[PDB]
RNA sequence: GGAUUGAAACGCCAUGCUCAGGCUGGCGAGUGCGCGCCACUCAUCAAG
């Protein structure tokens, strides 16, 4: 799942109207699966560093195809991850509203971050990071 | 015999724990303490 459940988190999160943001070829988009998409050749870029993943650099991302060795079937950049450009831009938004720090849902284990969230509303969302990390 | 988001893909090159430093200086097992008090080898048996 993992960058459905970001896109779902995403669309939990908009719909309030705090603590969240709205903003806003073809083809078939795997994080939603509908078909006849306008697909993404690049994703907006996650943060690095404090108010991101640390140890990364400030414009770290998940989906790159920089090289020719990481490209398949003649695909050229991120349309080998073929994404709809919201759905894109709703998960980027949602990664790196978990991995602000004002946001009570991070922590960092050695050398990983770890971001938590539930499904819904839930006081475990506050509640786990004590979990990880006790007081 | 066209395609297993596949086909190809080193963590790899190298780096004294070393130089050294008494467990020593000295301290009676010692002062003393009967194996000793008694007790028949003895009552017999030619030499051939």
């Amino acid at each position: 799942m993992i960058l459905q459940a970001l896109h779902g988190y995403y669309q939990r999160m908009s719909a309030d109207p705090d603590a969240g943001m709205p903003p806003y070829l073809c083809g078939q988009c795997l994080i939603t699966g509908e078909r006849q998409k306008p697909i993404a050749q690049l994703h907006p870029s996650i943060k690095g560093g404090r108010d991101g993943v640390r140890g990364a650099q400030a414009v770290a991302s998940i989906v790159s195809f920089n090289n020719t060795a990481f490209e398949s079937y003649g695909k050229e950049q991120s349309i080998n991850a073929p994404v709809s450009q919201e759905a894109a831009f709703s998960y980027v938004t949602a990664l790196n509203y978990l991995l602000n720090p004002s946001n009570r849902q991070k922590v960092t284990i050695a050398d990983a971050t770890v971001v938590f969230w539930a499904e819904r509303s839930s006081p475990a969302e506050d509640i786990f990071a004590g979990m990880f990390d006790p007081p």
